RNA sequence: GCCGGGGUGGCGGAAUGGGUAGACGCGCAUGACAUCAUGUGCGCAAGCGUGCGGGUUCAAGUCCCGCCCCCGGCACCA
């Protein structure tokens, strides 16, 4: 008997499927309905591990299969080329942008192979090839012609590092997506925009029927921020303009004991008292060279400076100081709020820091707010000292306070979004080029359709694209020196780049028509395809990637170029990889593990010293290591930087594929993060090793044995084997629609088991012929592999033609099931009775079981339940 | 503090229209020549066992009431 060995297989059957072209997504799906399987395209940087498989995998399992069953599958796979993650990876290692993209792109693209993952790769994209982002400006421009992109001076976020702006969205935590050690500042620059806040309604109200996780929905449903409220009018003293501000509390207005401005508000400088001005100056800057987490380390102690002008109060008519702080954001609202120390615990604190008055205007229902009070009271109740408000609630307050501002034209019912502008624009050079130019005269002028693509100046410089402070293309007039394409006299061109994230808004999109030159898609083609059925990826793109995208299909849509309003119709986000990792050198003696300070500072814990105990408890061990010391390990996050990588490549040689799917996709539950491990990687050794030997040891006799039979005339063991059978083929077919593949393997792993057993006692019967094409078909999807070769020794064709096996109802019907013999609700014991036996077979069969317990413990007996399915209680 | 999801074996994890808890796998432990085969929730035992405390029921991981700890999210309203 032979033995299973991947080496000879695998690489075999891959070019067998490359060539053969089976994953090759049609171009119009035709009746057979389709599915567009697809996995967020990475970033060429750095060497894939087995942590970058996991995503992969699932979504060739899943494309696999839903291949299998006839829909027209589209697997799609291309590359995040364009942006500051390749960029900024291949300024790394002081390589050329263009030159670190197509190593990278070529060794990924061998690691996917290795691991017999299918795409249809003639449909591959590259983004930072001109083929490409021509496009992103044709979209750019008719955004512009929509008046959805423009720009705009004003402070905006920096990141040292990046030497470069960053969208809002890039800013996680105060600190670059990127450089989490970076902090990002503020400067002052006119950047460009998009628009996105003109779709903020739809983006939320769109959320609602849609199949997405939780944590997805809730965290764009708060970054777009939605809020109703109010906008009130206050009018300056002494001066014409009037100061407006948003409220969701419009039933507070008479407790607005002072109006404070945004650092960075128009009015904050040109209202400030000359005494002041120069005061306010000083600090309006102070705000502004502050960074967000130097604000965020001031705890309550927010600052603030009195400006010198005075407003009124709109209801009551008082003169109100006006003030400025950091803790207003000029982005939100108007810049401007009212401040109601009385009922807003920020104010109040503010207003007991600085000596300001604080007003109640609204009282509790029952017991009565302590006066002086101690804390701002928010929750609803009773308007007092509120003119012809008085005795109202809160809650109808509003709308009336609201109706009434209307009606005298002191303010208006406003609905504002937290959600800010979108800024794309960047000063780095591996970047897609903005379509615009500025002349003199005209101003900014768009370049002309067919005019594109505005190609990326060539430079082959490492120490010139280096980002310094500016757009690298700013010491090039080859590039930007043109003329205005409007008046004709001497134009600029923009210097800056286009953000990576507006590339990966769309390709989706371009899959679906990887090759057209006059569209960045055919409507026709996209909308044969679109929605994404489903879309593997992770929840890092929350706020980012997944928002964008909403955005950008509803803007196509509007232009009328794709069907659909939501582009990813289902959407899983797979867990972490972790892997044992070797943390350092320790000092064992007796159960005190001394550790040294290199060795601690990794572990980052405070304590420099535990216990054999502690040391368990964390989930770490101790090995004996080469330098011939114990070392501490306890796993981590598997990652280049971790350096507890496992390559695709150098693993394959050594182990297998199909055994790196295995350990990947049984090794815990998809969404949850697993731990990659020796153990677990034998364990697929030894699945696989006992699938080969089971069908190679009844190879001859398979060949010469039919598959063919009458189901109901099927008997004994055989009959029960064809359950067992169907009973897999269910729960198979059901986790893989559900995405749950370690049941969905682990219900093989336990048909395996069935098999042997059935060959203990029964021949090779049809039946069981019959047993291992159902299994070899649906073992296809994890181990494509050792089942394409198993399958060839008995059928000609590849299981990609096989078809997906037809499930049997009737087969799944049970009947001589186990029942359980309970006495007084404990489970005493089990009997073998059909489904359908009466009480008094049942009774009778239990009566006397193995330690005929139901009897000895039975000697009485009142009532007796009974659950045809599995249960026979004798309440004593 | 609010919101979503979670606490099950030495370990990852199965099973909730109440109805042999712990499938499948790992690890361990014996029997055979790294690998198969058998066993493996805990306790010597009475007996006990799905985060804690009550309760409903013949029967509770599943249901009711009160509560703790963990993970993730937190814009507005309340
Ligand atoms: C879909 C893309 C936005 C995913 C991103 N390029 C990444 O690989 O992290
Ligand atoms: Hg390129
Ligand atoms: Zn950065
Ligand atoms: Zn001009």
């Amino acid at each position: 008997m032979e033995k299973y060995n991947p080496h000879a297989i695998e690489a075999k059957w891959q070019r067998f499927w490359e060539e053969k072209g089976f994953m090759k997504a049609k171009d119009l799906p035709g009746g057979r309905g389709k599915q567009y399987v697809l996995v967020m395209f990475p970033y060429p940087s750095g060497d894939l591990h087995m942590g970058h498989l996991k995503n992969y995998t699932m979504g060739d399992v899943l494309a696999r299969f839903r291949r299998m069953q006839g829909y027209e599958v589209l697997h799609p796979m291309g590359w995040d080329a364009f942006g500051l993650p390749a960029e900024n990876a291949a300024l790394k290692f002081g390589v050329h942008p263009k030159d670190w993209t197509y190593a990278n792109i070529r060794q990924a693209k061998e690691s996917l192979r290795l691991m017999g993952i299918l795409y249809d790769w003639d449909r591959e994209v590259t983004t930072c090839e001109p083929e490409y982002y021509r496009w992103n400006q044709w979209i750019f421009l008719k955004m512009w012609e929509k008046g959805l992109a423009y720009r705009a001076k004003g402070l905006v976020n920096w990141c040292p590092k990046c030497q470069t702006v960053l969208a809002n969205e890039q800013v996680v935590e105060g600190r670059c997506w990127r450089h989490e050690d970076t902090p990002v500042e503020k400067r002052e620059l006119e950047q460009w925009y998009l628009r996105i806040t003109a779709y903020a309604e739809r983006l939320l109200k769109d959320l609602e029927g849609l199949n997405w996780p939780e944590k997805v929905k809730a965290m764009q449903r708060a970054w777009i921020g939605r809020s109703e409220g109010a906008e009130i009018l206050f009018p300056v003293e002494g001066k014409e303009v009037r100061i407006p501000v948003f409220t969701t509390r419009p039933d507070t207005l008479f407790g607005a004991t002072f109006l404070v401005l945004a650092p960075e508000h128009p009015l904050t400088l040109e209202l400030a008292a000359p005494e002041k001005r120069e005061e306010v100056l000083a600090y309006v800057e102070a705000a502004k060279r502050k960074t967000e987490i130097e604000r965020q380390a001031e705890g309550r102690e927010k600052t603030g400076v009195f400006l010198g002008a005075y407003a009124l109060n709109p209801a009551t008519g008082e003169r109100i100081p006006i003030w400025t702080a950091d803790y207003v954001l000029f982005g939100y609202g108007t810049g401007a709020i009212m401040a109601v120390p009385a009922h807003d615990q920020r104010d109040y604190e503010f207003a007991r820091k600085f000596g300001l008055p604080i007003k109640k205007v609204i009282e509790r229902p029952g017991e009565p707010l302590p006066e002086p009070l101690e804390r701002a009271y928010e929750e609803p109740g009773i308007m007092v000292n509120s003119g012809p408000f008085d005795g109202t609630e809160s809650e109808e307050g509003k709308r009336k306070v609201i109706a009434w501002l209307e009606e005298k034209g002191l303010g208006k019912g406003r609905v504002t979004y937290r959600l800010r502008d979108w800024l794309i624009s960047r000063q780095r050079y591996w970047g897609t080029p903005i379509p615009m130019v500025h002349c003199e005269a005209c101003g900014v002028v768009p370049v002309p359709e067919e005019e594109l693509p505005v190609l990326l100046p060539d430079l082959k410089d490492v120490e010139d694209i280096r980002p310094k402070g500016k757009s690298p293309l700013e010491a090039h007039p080859e590039f930007y020196e043109t003329t205005c394409p409007k008046c004709g006299g001497p134009a600029k061109r923009d210097t800056d780049t286009m953000d990576t994230f507006f590339d990966s808004s769309w390709y989706y999109l371009r899959y679906t028509d990887p090759h057209n030159d006059r569209l960045p898609f055919d409507p026709e083609k996209a909308n044969a395809w679109m929605p994404v059925d489903q879309y593997i990826g992770g929840v890092e793109h929350a706020v980012l990637h997944l928002l964008y995208s909403r955005f950008f299909t509803k803007f196509l849509h509007d232009l009328g170029m794709v069907k659909v309003e939501e582009p990813f119709q289902g959407l899983f986000t797979q867990g972490m990889v972790l892997a044992w990792t070797d943390f350092g050198p320790v000092e064992v003696e007796g159960s005190v593990v001394r550790l040294p300070e290199p060795t601690r500072i990794r572990l980052e814990i405070p304590e420099s010293a535990l216990s054999l105990e502690d040391v368990r408890k964390m989930g770490a061990e101790l090995r004996p290591h080469e330098d011939g010391t114990l070392h501490l390990w306890k796993p981590a996050v598997m990652s280049k930087s971790k350096g507890n990588g496992v390559m695709v490549g150098p693993f394959v040689k050594e182990q297998g594929a199909d055994i790196a799917r295995i350990t990947i996709l049984f090794a815990a539950p998809p969404e949850n993060e697993m731990v990659w491990t020796e153990e677990g990687v034998q364990g697929a050794w030894r699945f696989l090793n006992r699938i080969y030997r089971r069908v190679a040891e009844d190879r001859e006799a398979l060949l010469e044995t039919s598959g063919v039979f009458q189901a109901e005339a099927l008997e004994g063991k055989d009959r029960e084997l064809y359950g067992k059978l169907h009973e897999t083929l269910k729960k198979v077919t059901e986790d893989l629609e559900a995405l749950r593949f370690n049941t969905a393997i682990a219900a093989l792993m336990e048909f395996l088991n069935a098999l042997y057993e059935y060959r203990k006692d029964r021949p090779v019967t049809p039946v069981y012929r019959t047993a291992i094409r159902y299994y070899l078909q649906m073992l296809f999807p994890f181990a494509p592999h050792l089942a394409e070769e198993l399958w060839h020794w008995f059928w000609p064709d590849s299981l990609f033609e096989a078809g997906w096996p037809e499930l049997d109802e009737k087969a799944l019907e049970k009947d001589v099931v186990e029942v359980a013999v309970q006495v007084n609700g404990r489970v005493r014991g089990t009997i073998h009775i059909p489904k359908d036996a009466p009480l008094e077979v049942a009774r009778a069969e239990a009566l006397k079981v193995r330690n005929v317990r139901a009897h000895l413990e039975g000697k009485e007996v009142v009532k007796e339940i009974y659950v045809p399915g599995k249960i026979l209680n004798l309440v004593v």
